[PDB]
């Protein structure tokens, strides 16, 4: 396992527009492309994503190449923050795969402003971490997705993705 199974399993992948548990418009493995409500605005998107006229279908070939900048991105995102660095730097491989599927849920703004969390995962205090977590709207709205990320915080094996 590593992070892009991980996130293609709490992705999914769609090779049309469609909606994410927010109701943005999304597109190929999480790839958000809009918070406009307008399908327009997210064609666009879409098609100076891809460079191409898409008509808001890609290929599996093109979803993977998106997936792949934005792993890029959030890694980049994570080492580029102030607040993140550390924390990544103090985890070990499995949990570092899990703080860039916060962020690439997220964003990194998002993720940053999880203070207590990351001051306790950087302790290394897992089981206070996980129940601060919890405590969170990310958790209250996706919480299967939250459970599997915060059970590989906690124990930092792949365990919540096994079975899957």
């Amino acid at each position: 396992m590593n992070i892009f199974e991980m996130l293609r399993i709490d992705e999914g992948l769609r090779l049309k527009i469609y909606k994410d548990t927010e109701g943005y418009y999304t597109i190929g493995i999480g790839h958000l492309l809009t918070k406009s409500p307008s399908l327009n605005a997210a064609k666009s998107e879409l098609d100076k994503a891809i460079g191409r006229n898409t008509n808001g279908v890609i290929t599996k070939d093109e979803a993977e190449k998106l997936f792949n900048q934005d792993v890029d991105a959030a890694v980049r995102g994570i080492l580029r923050n102030a607040k993140l660095k550390p924390v990544y730097d103090s985890l070990d491989a499995v949990r570092r795969a899990a703080l860039i599927n916060m962020v690439f849920q997220m964003g990194e703004t998002g993720v940053a402003g999880f203070t207590n969390s990351l001051r306790m995962l950087q302790q290394k205090r897992w089981d206070e971490a996980a129940v601060n977590l919890a405590k969170s709207r990310w958790y209250n709205q996706t919480p299967n997705r939250a459970k599997r990320v915060i059970t590989t915080f906690r124990t930092g094996t792949w365990d919540a993705y096994k079975n899957l």
